RNA sequence: GGCCCGGGGCGGUUCGAUUCCGCCCUGGGCCACCA
């Protein structure tokens, strides 16, 4: 086991097998034929076009080029019109920029419409850079596609591959830029060990400077941070993951991590051993795109958390999970129960103006003096973390995300103890509590 | 839909809020959905 040989075995895991390669070349064949019969202008881009797709993740990207004078409405209507007629079956479902997804002779296909520009300066469509990414990349990524696959397979197995809100990791393109830049999966991992939350990679300038935040400048648009959506924590995980790989090479870094089954009984005990408060906020999954759902779940989750903390329940961490029908806001706190009374800080005896206003108040225990300033004993409306959230989520739903907030408004419940380990969150909870094994 | 920056109106809470919890208007960036 020495990097070198480990990577040799790793290829097997990430290099598409000739059968899959065929299934793809054969679908591509079909796409064109279908497309030509229609006489539309198009270009094959993506990792399929550059032969850098992750073994087992064969998917074709076809971009329909339209004149930049066309309205956004035109692209959508005609683009979708084209896609529906060129696919075996389709599924129109996106968050902002319209496009069709489907299957052609067994393979996944993205039929994306976009304005064909010259120079990706003032992108008029969210996707306008893609065609140029392919031009810039096609001639440089030549011959290092397997180095790309190593890195992709690396990030994948470790849950930080996608760049969409559900992952907040490394986009496929980001990976190719990293390879062009560093030269190989090894060099990147090696150098990554030294990246900081300020590292700036400017591939176009063949340079690495320091900045205000992690930033990989797109060779095609110098104002574009390819790694814009890469979360801080995931950046940290990657770097740290690199340090361990280099410190102890194992091909277990390319194999999708432990499936994880565990017994709901073990959890009940790990929780009792922790003597903490573990509960979840349940509600109906808004029927909206993942790219809209997750950001909301992050917000709602945070809001609940920020509440729990200022309320002194001492929250530990939080996490969310979305089944197909429901969503869950998970939490663990140190205070299962707090006292009814508490200390509110009043003014300094010096200025009687406010002291009088402070003292003159329908109070149950009457304020005292401690270190030149008055204090008052107040009573809490709730004493447990649940009582508190039931109150918050019932009263502040409108702030828990547009859609998520509205589902909670119409229904939401809090689940504790035994009835909590029955729901589908054991994976997340264990993960949240750092239950090793 | 989410994040960031800024106008402008408010309710609540607090001895005391631009400054804490929130609500309406509104302007400008960026991000995810393709890459």
């Amino acid at each position: 086991m020495k990097v070198e040989e480990i990577l040799e075995k790793a290829l097997e895991l990430v290099i598409p097998d000739e059968e899959e390669v065929r299934k793809g070349r054969e679908a591509e064949e079909e796409l064109r034929r279908r497309l030509d019969e229609l006489g539309v202008e198009y270009v094959f881009v993506g990792s399929y076009a550059r032969n850098t797709w992750l073994k087992g993740s064969l998917e074709i990207d076809v971009f329909l080029l339209f004149p930049e004078e066309f309205s956004k409405e035109e692209l959508r209507e005609r683009g979708l019109e084209i896609g529906k007629a060129v696919l075996d079956s389709y599924e129109i479902r996106y968050a902002e920029h319209p496009y069709v997804h489907g299957v052609v002779k067994g393979v996944e296909v993205d039929v994306v419409p976009c304005y064909k520009l010259k120079e990706p300066k003032n992108i008029k469509s969210a996707v306008d850079r893609t065609p140029f990414h392919h031009k810039w990349l096609e001639g440089r990524i030549k011959g290092k596609e397997n180095e790309v696959r190593l890195l992709k397979g690396f990030l994948k197995a470790n849950g930080i591959y996608g760049a969409e809100y559900k992952v907040r990791g490394f986009s496929g393109y980001l990976c190719e830029l990293l390879i062009v830049f560093y030269g190989s999966f090894l060099e990147t991992v090696k150098n990554a060990r030294r990246w900081t939350r300020r590292t700036v990679i400017d591939v176009a300038k063949g340079e690495v400077r320091k900045g205000e935040e992690f930033f990989v400048v797109d060779p095609v648009d110098e104002k574009r941070n390819v790694a814009a959506n890469l979360s801080l924590d995931n950046l940290a995980r990657f770097v740290h993951l690199c340090r361990e790989f280099m410190e102890a090479p194992s091909l277990g870094f390319f194999k999708p991590k432990h499936p994880l089954e565990i017994e709901p009984e073990r959890l009940r005990k790990i929780v009792e051993e922790r003597g903490t408060a573990v509960f979840a906020v349940k509600f109906r999954k808004p029927d909206i795109v993942d790219d809209n759902l997750y950001p909301q779940l992050e917000r709602a989750s945070r809001k609940i958390f920020e509440f729990l903390e200022r309320e002194n329940f001492m929250p530990l961490r939080s996490a969310f999970k979305a089944s197909e029908e429901f969503c869950y806001l998970l939490f663990e706190c140190q205070i299962k129960e707090i006292s009814r009374v508490f200390r509110r800080m009043g003014p300094q005896f010096e200025d009687e103006r406010n002291v009088k206003k402070f003292l003159s108040r329908n109070r149950a225990f009457r304020p005292f003096i401690e270190n030149g300033r008055w204090w008052a004993f107040e009573m809490r409306k709730f004493t447990t973390p649940e009582e508190g959230v039931r109150s918050y989520a019932s009263t502040h739903w409108h702030t828990l995300g547009k859609n998520v907030g509205e589902s909670i408004r119409e229904y939401f419940e809090i689940i504790s103890g035994e009835k909590l380990f029955k729901e589908p969150v054991t994976a997340e909870l264990c993960e949240m509590m750092g239950v090793k094994d």
